[PDB]
């Protein structure tokens, strides 16, 4: 198990595979450092109703969700990159290509340095 907003989520999604981000609580995304989606879970896709499978390569913030490229979204995402000090909280709606849902987000580096997790759960 673990919970949305641990302290160390980093630290327990950074061992688990395919599967084991599947049964998360909480929709999780990975992007790298240009919003390119590397990782997108089953979680995910039960709140947007995006194929997983299929969203993987596109680009987060463009292509899949116009409506996160704001201030207060993309903004901060691009803020935290660039700091190398990325996490961060906040609440949202997503209203593109779904019904209007009320979400809270959670963004977060990775410890693949490399890359960043966004993390959404329903409110
Ligand atoms: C706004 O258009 C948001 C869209 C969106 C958010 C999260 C996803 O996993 C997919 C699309």
């Amino acid at each position: 198990h673990v919970a949305f907003g641990s302290e160390d989520i980093e630290n327990t999604l950074a061992k688990m595979d395919d599967g084991q981000l599947d049964g998360l609580a909480f929709g999780a995304i990975q992007l790298d450092g240009d919003g390119n989606i590397l990782q997108y879970n089953a979680a995910e896709g039960d709140i947007t109703g995006r194929d997983p499978k299929q969203v993987i390569g596109k680009n987060f913030f463009k292509d899949v969700a116009p409506c996160t490229d704001s201030p207060e979204f993309y903004g901060k995402f691009k803020e935290g990159v660039a700091s190398g000090n990325l996490n961060t909280m906040f609440e949202y709606t997503f209203d593109y290509q779904m019904t209007p849902t009320k979400v809270k987000v959670h963004m977060k580096k990775a410890l693949s340095g490399d890359s960043y997790w966004v993390f959404v759960k329903r409110v």
